[PDB]
DNA sequence: GGTAGACCCGGA
DNA sequence: CCGGGTCTAC
């Protein structure tokens, strides 16, 4: 899932699980878990804690419960569900946290991509994966200046610097195509020759792409299709390892 | 500071 | 053999 997509998730999933006491948790495919590194552990200190929020940052969820933190993070293709103890579970459900109430959150990936971290929660943030993360793109921390700081300073693309995680949380490669479409910027493009009025303008397109889609796409995947807006066709090549779509007209 | 390997496997 | 994101390794 995309930022807005895991900020649904982190929205739905809160009410299904806040005040259950885990009782059990069960583990099937052990590389998933990532911190503590021993899955023994992960499984064994998260016991008799209570769940008592969910947060996100970026695309990672972090599960609040008593002492403990868990940061989850579900890649394309991770989903979680809450569901009863007596039923059957789903294919490729790899990590079980199961309740006082006989109800369970179930982890499932057909990918088994996804990772999860534990630390006491005063610990959380300046460890692997959220220490170095930056700023969320709909808060006032993600701002012009912000952007045009790290772009003087490199000799990257544009495109790089935005699929950056420590420049703004979680933009990932749709979002980055779609809001330079929108800001009409090559994608290309040094983020060192962007002027200020283009800053200002890709600032203000990120904010409007993200924000739109947590309350129809332009160029991704749309390769060989027109233009939406000057009927051009839409354009693939790779830029920063990555699958980079645009409009040659309506970005410069 | 910036690139690359490592995780993972359904479908091309 | 490719795709993604985000960490660890050069
Ligand atoms: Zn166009």
């Amino acid at each position: 899932p995309e930022l807005p997509e895991v900020e649904t998730i982190r929205r739905t999933l809160l009410p299904l699980i806040v005040g259950k006491t885990i009782e059990d948790v069960r583990i099937f495919w052990p590389n998933i878990i990532r911190h503590p590194r021993d899955s023994e552990a992960f499984a064994a200190r998260m016991i008799g804690q209570t769940v008592r929020g969910l947060e996100r940052r970026g695309k990672f969820l972090k599960f609040l419960l008593d002492r403990d933190a868990l940061i989850s993070h579900l890649r394309m293709e991770g989903r979680y569900a809450v569901a009863s103890a007596l039923e059957p579970l789903e294919p490729h459900t790899h990590v079980v946290f199961c309740f006082t109430d006989g109800s369970e959150l179930r982890y499932r990936d057909v990918r088994k991509f996804g990772t999860m971290h534990v630390y006491a929660k005063e610990e959380a943030d300046r460890r692997p994966p959220l220490a170095e993360l930056g700023p969320e793109p709909l808060s006032p921390a993600f701002s012009p200046a912000v952007l045009a700081e790290r772009a003087v300073k490199t000799k990257r693309s544009v495109k790089a610097l935005l699929l950056d995680c420590t420049v703004v949380a979680g933009f990932g490669n749709i979002y980055v195509d779609e809001s330079l479409f929108r800001a009409g910027i090559l994608p290309g493009r040094p983020a060192a020759s962007l002027s200020s009025k283009e800053i200002e303008r890709l600032h203000e397109e990120m904010v409007a792409t993200i924000g739109e889609a947590v309350m129809h796409l332009y160029v991704y995947g749309r390769q060989g299709n027109p233009c939406k807006r000057c009927g051009t066709p839409i354009e693939k090549t790779v830029v920063a390892g990555r699958g980079t779509h645009y409009c040659p007209r309506c970005q410069r």
